[PDB]
DNA sequence: TGAGGTAGTAGGTTG
């Protein structure tokens, strides 16, 4: 009975063709091909208008109500020619933003109170609502003595149908900004420089990173030729100039990079980004107000957008245009198909898993060998706890958890390793400059037989510690040293232990070790399909072209072993082409021949949202390689989300459940309660392949489940997911580009 | 950093 149904809604009417002024773009001076020109010229005209809406073609820019007047900045000349009213099949993008505008113009005049009204419009595609709708319903507006306000944004996006009918996909998001502005902190004379900057007297061109304060004077003539504020006078935007004063034009413009090009705004116009983790450094004891509200279940969500559909009504403008209070019943009505595939079973040493709890009676399924030798390294005022500590974690390394050495759940020698207290070394340091950690680090390394150090590490949670986990990770992975670093915390759980949470930690910290080495624990006993291999694919963005850093060649239909490739690029200049490609899947090849001796027959590989070039590569490669395979994109990060409905109930969705179009799919992962928050579905789609998607799905999600560094399960997959968190880790990769073990957990 | 969730990120680019 379970149902499923993204966050979308039904319009009632159907809309109708309508007359647009469309004009067309005219190049002017050196900027020909203008196809890059009319995405600036489009905000032109958007700006010397009161945000009149301004359309897209490749040559035909359409409006809904005219700018009866040329343009005269340099970039283009726009003229009138005359106006028709389009079609609806082929403008379809075209009338999903006369919704979007005519949303934003219904929207505009709500309020709660008389006062600053409900919403802030930007005309665009991002919707702030002033005041947050609670769980009480009561829309009570969140603010910080400091600042800081806490607000919803909203990101519309109506999609019209070739008959006239509408669909508004609605996703519902939150937001940080204070009050303070660019300007207000640069009379502060704080140093702004970096900072993750959006612009509120503009739209949609953000990310705006800043660059530098400079000399330059407003009032002054720049490289624009005007003053900056008649940037906005000679335009129809002097209207956001009506509020400064001598003395507010003297201390002045900032650069700001746009992902293209530096820009130069008014620090007025600027405000800083906020994310959760700079409000909760900040100001924490507003964020622990806002932490029931910014976690946000498929219920809070679903009457958040019930009140905001409620407050959109109908738009007697369109034809009498309405919106249904309510998500759908079914996504087959949408366009979609939905399921709930299996888990498979899993198995590890012995045998087939009931759980992952019990792979520690169970045994590891992989296991590096050698009788690795672990030395301890800790805090020299927490002796006995780190004695307490490393104690119970061999002992239930090789017997069991208390002093009671339970078989219960846990089977012998899970781990061959051997610590003697008097043989085998720990040592301490004392907390100080980072050259003691140095000291002590290479001190370590001076020794032999301290294979796979276990440090103790004091707690990110008081600040004034400067806990040396990076300055460890780097010289031990400078050298071929694998390490596990621990709290205090849980070094003072191991020393105070008479609850059983030391075992839950002990599984976690165990299946760590494990991983840190090349062992691993449990692994997929079926596969659906016919593949071989797992090669996964991750972003770089070394340059926004093909960039590619780095794979993690899962090895078998199992699972059972796991290789990772970072392509040690030559130095940075030098192509970042396919021949690099060449180079990791010859080494996948040789890598699944030392582990089989035999060709794959099959691979799937996971992509991140790199987009679709260079297939044609995979094409003939694979082909000249004798090898049918398939690739799936996996994007890691949608606005969409999954509900699970009921008769007329909201909740999360459970587990490994799907929703499915062909060739682009959608399920979830984890399982997430609802007092945590909102599961974040998988995008997942099948660029080129041969099987169905249902098996794809089943495969990755069983991918999902087994894991090397935790006791749970994860929302990326394997593929993706560690290879992008060897992307994170890229000083910490033993430079010998290839190894069997895994330091990055 | 016991581990994992969440939340945060714009759609092929816009002084």
């Amino acid at each position: 009975v379970s149902n499923l149904t993204v966050e979308a809604f039904e319009g009632i009417g159907s809309v109708n063709p309508m007359l647009f002024y469309q004009y067309k773009v005219t190049g002017k001076g050196k900027y020909d091909n203008v196809y890059k020109i009319i995405k600036s010229a489009r905000y032109k005209m958007h700006s010397k208008n009161r945000f009149k809406p301004v359309f897209i073609k490749d040559d035909k820019l359409y409006t809904l109500e005219k700018l009866p007047d040329i343009e005269d900045l340099d970039f283009a000349n726009i003229n009138f020619v005359k106006s028709e009213v389009l079609s609806i099949e082929d403008n379809m993008s075209i009338y999903g933003e006369v919704v979007e505008y005519y949303i934003n113009l219904k929207l505009k005049k709500v309020k709660v109170l008389g006062k600053y009204p409900k919403y802030r419009i930007n005309y665009s595609k991002e919707i702030l609502s002033n005041t947050l709708l609670t769980r009480e319903l009561k829309d009570e507006f969140k603010k910080s003595n400091k600042g800081f306000n806490l607000k919803r944004k909203f990101r519309i996006s109506p999609v019209v149908n070739k008959m006239g009918k509408v669909i508004l996909y609605l996703s519902c998001s939150a937001d940080f900004s204070t009050n303070k502005n660019i300007y207000e902190m640069l009379k502060e004379g704080l140093e702004v420089e970096g900072l993750a900057v959006k612009s509120e007297w503009s739209n949609i061109s953000g990310n705006l990173v800043i660059e530098s304060v400079l000399e330059t004077k407003i009032s002054e003539p720049t490289s624009l030729g005007q003053s900056l504020i008649d940037y906005y006078k000679n335009n129809n935007q002097g209207y956001r100039v009506k509020d400064f004063t001598d003395e507010d034009l003297n201390a002045n413009i900032v650069n700001v990079r746009g992902n293209k090009k530096i820009y130069m705004y008014i620090p007025h116009a600027l405000k800083p980004i906020i994310t959760r983790e700079y409000l909760a450094k900040n100001d924490p004891e507003f964020s622990k107000e806002i932490e029931q509200l910014i976690k946000m279940n498929m219920n809070y969500r679903y009457e958040t957008l019930k009140s905001f559909v409620n407050d959109i009504g109908v738009i007697e403008e369109l034809n009498n245009l309405s919106f249904k209070n309510k998500y759908y019943e079914d996504v087959k009505l949408l366009g979609y198909s939905s399921g709930k595939i299996d888990e498979p079973v899993l198995m590890g040493a012995k045998g087939i898993i009931k759980n992952k709890m019990q792979i520690f009676s169970n045994g590891f399924y992989k296991l590096p060998e050698g009788k690795v030798r672990f030395g301890v390294l800790y805090p020299k005022e927490f002796d006995g706890v780190s004695r307490k500590a490393i104690r119970a974690i061999y002992d239930f390394s090789k017997e069991g958890k208390y002093h009671g050495e339970s078989n219960k759940y846990i089977a012998e020698h899970l781990i061959n390793v051997e610590f003697n207290p008097k043989e085998c070394i720990f040592e301490g340091y004392e907390l100080g400059d980072i050259t003691e950690y140095k000291k002590a680090a290479l001190k370590l390394n001076n020794y032999n037989n301290v294979d796979f150090v276990i440090a103790i590490v004091p707690n990110m949670s008081d600040e004034e510690i400067e806990n040396s986990y990076n300055p460890f990770k780097k010289i031990w992975a400078e050298l071929n040293l694998p390490s596990q670093m621990i709290s205090v915390k849980t070094a003072e759980i191991f020393a105070n232990s008479r609850d059983n949470t030391a075992l839950y930690y002990l599984h976690n910290i165990v299946l760590g070790i494990l991983g840190k080495i090349g062992g691993i624990p449990w692994v997929v006993k079926d596969m659906k399909g016919d593949v071989d291999c797992f090669v996964g694919l991750d972003v770089g963005t070394r340059e926004k072209g093909i960039h590619y850093p780095a794979c993690s060649v899962v090895f078998d239909k199992y699972g059972k072993l796991i290789n990772y490739y970072k392509p040690n690029i030559p130095q940075n200049g030098e192509k970042i082409n396919t021949e690099i490609l060449q180079e990791i899947f010859d080494k996948v090849l040789i890598s699944y021949e030392e582990e089989n001796g035999a060709y794959p027959k099959n691979i799937v590989i996971h992509r991140d949202g790199f987009s679709r070039e260079d297939l044609d590569w995979y094409e003939n490669y694979f082909g000249k390689k004798n090898i049918k395979f398939n690739i799936i994109e996996v994007k890691k990060s949608t606005p969409l989300k999954i509900a699970s409905i009921n008769e007329g109930n909201i909740t999360n969705p459970e587990k490994g459940s799907y929703i499915l179009r062909g060739n682009k799919a959608y399920m979830v992962t984890t399982d997430i309660k609802e007092n945590l928050g909102s599961p974040k579905p998988l995008k997942i789609e099948k660029s080129y392949g041969d099987i169905d998607m249902l098996t794809a799905l089943s495969q990755i999600y069983a991918l999902t489940q087994i894991h090397v560094g935790a006791t749970k399960s994860l929302r990326l997959p394997i593929t993706t997911g560690y290879a992008d968190k060897i992307c994170k880790a890229i000083e910490f990769i033993p430079q010998g580009r290839v190894d069997n073990r895994l330091f990055f957990l």
